[PDB]
């Protein structure tokens, strides 16, 4: 019954709105302007960066950065903190996916460990366009060029996210679509180390039917959107793998820089 | 129309049968199961290999294990010969895909270039089970044990493919399904360097529709098989990536000597 699938879709969309403070709808409203209400301050260089810590709250350094925790590192610990923040929002969302909390506690942990970053990059795309990305709840906007100009290793951390975002965003998905998609990502029975794969795949199948109908009803004219979206899951895994190896490089070139315990746990070069 | 999709399906199945000697239906009869007659020669040890090699249809080298070209190298090289063969079979199959030959020639070469490894492992799964893989047109069977026991570098070469095959084969696809799936892989759109993505994605759209109808008619009891199959591409990709990686490492094993050229030419890297 497609009626039961529509309810699941509404339920997941509802939980999504309740778990994620900055939706795609809000992100696009901020980026596309035509607004005086919430135009973001723009960071495209060191100076605007300094200024940025004025109209927008930023627990980081404004002045000199070199001999005082450089800008690259400052921006990096910022992403770090924001990522853990996202893991907590995604975890809250996960618990709302029917069946998720009734699974083996060990597998709940495994599903989150492997799904969190894939979800992070999917949602990160909502806050990006070809020119940059929204920051601090949408009050700021850091330029893609400014980011690609950071010190040797940090200079290329974000580029692959942008490359993915521009392609992914061309699919023109809205929050109700993404809510089902993120749920699908989490319930992957092919995650390494899962104990009970069957209960996980039973839920994903239900989620997949939900996503399929949702895309057919919401995008009547977009041929094979469902399949096209599912293939994007390959680009996500790649982004993760690529990010991981870059993180191993960072770890060795910056022995004075620290990683958040949560993020470190999830990570295992995995 | 459902008619254009069935025709496309039937057309691909026919060309697939004509292009690939060993069909999965053919290989499954041999593997797990009997169909008692002409049982494959089993390579499970060094002695069984030496014997099988000198008694199998392997046009290349003979058994010589004594400070002269180790077994692992001869096995590895052997898989290279068969891979070059398959590439030509994949190439002929590609040309039968409606619209393929009509694409920009550089684009045709690009699609084949980046799609042959994904296709090779996909079809390899057809000849594998959890304990081994069919060899020499199915006249042989090299056990998973003997393979994982090879030298340090070569022992971890095929294992990852066995793991993928185990999961992939659980989908229980047959040649009619695989025929369309392989064509979808070939007509990707995200291969690097493509010049005209539109016609490529347009054909894949048509192929995906065909694959979807085929799975629903051929496996009416398998819910969301279409979606599950597409997500298996995330695995194939990692496999390929991980594979070119070990490959580079192998290069850092065997190298020198003015003997073997022209042969090294015929292979390169694929
Ligand atoms: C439901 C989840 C919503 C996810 C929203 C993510 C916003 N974000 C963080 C993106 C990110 C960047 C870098 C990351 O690297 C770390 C922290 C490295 C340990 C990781 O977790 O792998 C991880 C995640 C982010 N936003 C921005 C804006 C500008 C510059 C950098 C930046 O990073």
């Amino acid at each position: 019954e497609s009626a039961d699938l529509r309810a699941l879709a509404k339920h997941l969309y509802d939980s999504y709105i309740k778990s994620f403070p900055l939706t795609k709808a809000k992100a696009r409203a901020i980026l596309t302007g035509k607004t005086t209400d919430k135009s973001p301050f723009v960071i495209y260089d060191m100076n605007s960066l300094m200024m940025g810590e004025d109209k927008i709250k930023f627990k980081h350094i404004t002045p000199l950065q070199e001999q005082s925790k450089e800008v690259a590192i400052r921006i990096f610990q910022g992403c770090q903190f924001r990522s853990v923040e996202a893991v907590q929002e995604i975890t809250e969302y996960a618990k709302s996916i029917p069946g998720f909390v009734n699974l083996d506690l060990n597998d709940q942990v495994t599903l989150l460990k492997y799904g969190v970053h894939e979800i992070i990059y999917t949602m990160l795309a909502s806050l990006m366009n070809k020119d940059g990305v929204l920051i601090s709840e949408g009050q700021g906007f850091m330029t893609r060029e400014f980011l690609k100009s950071l010190r040797k290793p940090f200079g290329d951390f974000m580029e692959p996210k942008f490359e993915f975002a521009v392609k992914f965003n061309a699919l023109e998905l809205d929050d109700s679509d993404l809510a089902i998609f993120i749920a699908v990502i989490i319930l992957s029975g092919d995650r390494p180390g899962l104990l009970n794969v069957k209960p996980i795949e039973d839920i994903q199948d239900n989620l997949l039917q939900a996503l399929e109908l949702q895309l057919k009803l919401n995008h009547p004219e977009s041929s094979q959107l469902f399949a096209k979206l599912l293939q994007k899951m390959t680009d996500l895994r790649q982004i993760v793998t690529e990010h991981v190896q870059l993180l191993q490089v960072i770890k060795k070139t910056e022995t004075d820089m620290s990683l958040h315990p949560l993020l470190q746990e999830i990570y295992k070069d995995l």
